[PDB]
């Protein structure tokens, strides 16, 4: 199992981070939205 | 972008696939579930 499936549904939930997260990434995407810089 | 997310999502909505798919995986799972063979 992937341990970021969680991480994902919360990006996923937020169009912006969805959005985003086509371009750079999911993991790039979740810092940039919810990471501390 | 990840061309393989419609399929993703369609296995998630489908707990059997769902659960499956954190064994095997999701290509592997949906090919079980919605494969020919
Ligand atoms: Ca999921
Ligand atoms: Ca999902
Ligand atoms: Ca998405
Ligand atoms: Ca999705
Ligand atoms: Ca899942």
């Amino acid at each position: 199992p992937d341990p970021l499936e969680p991480r994902r549904e919360v990006c996923e939930l937020n169009p912006d981070c969805d959005e985003l997260a086509d371009h750079i990434g999911f993991q790039e995407a979740y810092r940039r939205f919810y990471g501390i810089a």
